[PDB]
C-alpha cells in the first residue's frame, strides 16, 4: 500500500509477483505484448490551494491563533510548494519515472522469449501517445530508455511515439462528445453529484482538518464556505504528496486526520464512479467511448498473428484507463450502481486507487503454439480472469484462446 486515502494519485505499486504467474501451457511462446498505462505519479496540476492555506496561515499567525504544531504549518507548505513548482505543476515526479522504470523491467523479465524473438525478426515496437508533450511523452520515455538501457540491441527497433487522440484521448476527443454533453445536461446525474457533495459530514471532516493547524475559534471565524475549500485543498495536497516522496517527506498526515482523509476520499470516489466508472445501471454513456482502445488491443493482437508488430505501446490518462476497465468489466469495475442506491464503500467494489492509481495499466501478452494464439491479461500487473462469459483454454487458467476472446466480445460469432 503506497497510500491509504489518495485514491486516483495512489502512487502505483505492482499488484502480483511475476514468479507466482500460472506459466503458459506447453508448447506455447511469448510472440506480442501489448500495454496501456496512465503516466505515472506526478505534481498536481494547480497551485493555488497551496497558496490558499499558505495566506490563510499567515492571517492566522499574525492573529496569533496557530496550534502547536500549526506553528510549523508554514514552513512545511512553503518547502512543499517550492519542490512542486520545480519538478513543474502537472509534471512526472521522479517516483513516476521509477514506476514506469519497474513496469519495463518487469516486462522485459516476464517475456525475455518475446523480446529475443523482436531482435531476431527485427519487428518494431510502436509507441502511441495521448499527446505529444508533457507528463504522457515523459511516461513513455521513461518506459523506452529503460527497455534500451537494459537491452541495447532493442533500441533502434523502439519506434518514434506517435499521437492518436481518438485512441487514447477519447473523452477530449469528438468520440467524447455525446458522453461530455451528458456530464454537463443529465439531470439525474447532475442531483446525484449534487446529492453525494450535500452528504453530512464534509463540514465535520472540514473543520477537524483546519483545526489541526488553527484554534477553533479562528475556525469559527472563517466563513463555512472557505473552511469547506481550505480543507478539501489540503486534502488534495495531502493525498498527492507520496507522488513526491522522491522529492521529500513532508508529513501532511500531521493536518489531516485519518477519519477526515477517508471522508474526503470516499466523497472523490462516489463522484468519480458517476463521472467516468461504470455508472448507472444499464448505461454506458460514461464508457462506450473506450471501444475504440478496445478493439485496438484486439486489432493489434491479430495483427500479431500477421508477423508485423512486436509491442504495442500506448500511454494515456485515468480518464481512459477507468472507462476502458467498466467497458471490460474488469475487477473492481463490473457493479454499476442502482439508481435508487448511491454508490458507497459498502455497496460498491469501485475504487480509484485500485482501478486508476497513477501508472494505472492493462497489459495483454499473447502466446503461440502451432495456430493457437493465447492471450493473458495483467491489470495493475495481476494476472487477471476475463468476464466469466468468456472461457479459459482449460478449467481455471488464466489464458483465454484468442479466437475466444473475439467470441466473447462479440467481434466474431465462434
Amino acid at each position: 500500500e503506497t497510500a491509504q486515502y489518495s485514491t486516483s494519485k495512489t502512487p502505483y505499486s505492482p499488484q502480483q509477483d511475476i514468479r507466482t504467474y500460472q506459466p503458459p501451457p506447453p508448447g506455447f511462446t511469448a510472440v506480442f505484448t501489448e500495454l496501456v498505462s496512465r503516466h505515472g505519479s506526478r505534481t498536481p496540476t494547480k497551485i493555488d490551494g497551496a497558496d490558499l492555506l499558505l495566506q490563510l496561515w499567515a492571517k492566522a499567525r499574525d492573529e496569533s491563533e496557530l496550534t502547536s504544531a500549526g506553528q510549523d504549518f508554514g514552513p512545511t507548505m512553503e518547502s512543499y510548494r517550492a519542490a512542486i513548482q520545480k519538478v513543474g505543476l502537472g509534471q512526472e515526479t521522479g517516483r513516476g519515472r521509477q514506476e514506469l522504470q519497474g513496469m519495463a523491467d518487469r516486462m522485459q523479465r516476464r517475456l525475455p522469449e518475446l523480446f529475443e524473438k523482436i531482435k531476431k525478426d527485427a519487428t518494431p515496437i510502436a509507441v502511441v501517445l495521448s499527446q505529444q508533450t508533457g507528463r504522457i511523452a515523459d511516461t513513455a520515455k521513461f518506459f523506452t530508455a529503460r527497455l534500451g538501457a537494459t537491452d541495447p540491441a532493442l533500441a533502434p527497433l523502439i519506434q518514434q511515439p506517435v499521437v492518436d487522440q481518438d485512441l487514447l484521448y477519447f473523452h477530449k476527443t469528438e468520440r467524447g462528445k455525446a458522453y461530455r454533453d451528458y456530464l454537463e445536461n443529465d439531470q439525474r446525474y447532475q442531483e446525484t453529484v449534487k446529492r453525494i457533495k450535500n452528504r453530512d459530514g464534509t463540514r465535520e471532516a472540514a473543520t477537524d482538518i483546519l483545526k489541526t493547524i488553527f484554534t477553533p475559534a479562528f475556525v469559527e471565524r472563517m466563513e463555512p464556505s472557505a473552511v469547506t475549500k481550505a480543507a478539501q485543498a489540503l486534502y488534495d495536497l495531502d493525498a498527492i504528496a507520496p507522488d513526491l516522496s522522491v522529492e521529500g517527506n513532508w508529513h501532511l498526515d500531521r493536518f489531516v486526520p485519518r477519519h477526515a482523509a477517508a471522508w474526503f476520499a470516499s466523497i472523490d470516489d462516489a463522484k468519480s464512479f458517476y463521472k467516468k466508472g461504470p455508472g448507472f445501471e444499464g448505461s454506458d454513456i460514461t464508457f462506450a467511448m473506450a471501444s475504440i482502445l478496445l478493439d485496438d488491443f484486439f486489432k493489434q493482437a491479430e495483427a500479431a498473428r500477421a508477423g508485423k508488430l512486436g509491442a504495442d505501446l500506448r500511454f494515456t490518462h485515468a480518464e481512459e484507463i477507468i472507462p476502458l476497465a467498466a467497458l471490460m468489466q474488469l475487477p473492481g469495475s463490473e457493479k454499476q450502481a442502482d439508481p435508487d442506491e448511491d454508490y458507497t464503500y459498502a455497496n460498491n467494489p469501485w475504487r480509484g486507487a485500485s482501478v486508476s492509481p497513477m501508472a494505472a495499466n492493462l497489459q495483454w501478452d499473447i502466446y503461440r503454439n502451432g495456430t493457437t494464439y493465447l492471450v493473458r491479461m495483467l491489470y495493475q500487473e495481476k494476472e487477471i480472469p476475463f468476464k466469466p462469459d468468456c472461457t479459459p483454454f482449460t478449467p481455471g487458467s488464466h489464458y483465454y484462446r484468442l479466437d475466444e476472446l473475439s467470441r466473447c466480445f462479440g467481434r466474431t460469432a465462434r
